[PDB]
């Protein structure tokens, strides 16, 4: 949850979106990309 990049910009054609860290999530809002929010928070 409490992950690098909460409410950061990131983009699931990146390489490791919010991938292997603390838990964290790629919400891909936008057209390209997303923010690594809070695991249904």
């Amino acid at each position: 949850a409490s992950c690098p990049n909460v409410g950061a910009v990131c983009s699931p054609f990146e390489t490791k979106p919010c991938g292997n860290v603390k838990d964290c999530r790629c919400l891909p809002w936008g057209l390209f990309f997303g923010t690594c929010i809070n695991p249904t928070g």
